[PDB]
């Protein structure tokens, strides 16, 4: 029941108010934080999160975390 | 307007895909705070104790907003 177990279909079906935190976590957990003094969205997220959504629409059966491959 | 992560109600939180609860709670607890983690972004022991308290808070107060946990 971890985020790494979430499918792309589950991701695109999330309450919209959950999609940004979930996408952020997938993109950033277990990576170096490069975003500055405070935790915030940054331009990388502006460009990547829409790509995650599109990737998951095209590949709903794949796990969300396969975006990183 | 009413569609942002900051606007999530406690009822919405307890109704989430269970796989989303930890990332949503983490973001609520950490967004806009000073980053005090190590080299990489990981859960810490404060998250271990606080995230269950977030779940309990929203179960007890479904009418309140998630982000009011911080108050």
């Amino acid at each position: 029941e971890s985020a790494k177990d979430m499918t792309c279909q589950e991701f695109i079906d999330l309450n919209p108010k959950a999609m940004t935190p979930v996408a952020w976590w997938m993109l950033h957990e277990e990576t170096v934080y490069k975003g500055g003094d405070t935790v915030t969205l940054n331009e990388t997220d502006l460009t990547q999160i829409p790509k995650v959504i599109e990737y998951c629409k095209k590949n709903p059966q794949k796990n969300l975390y396969t975006f990183k491959n």
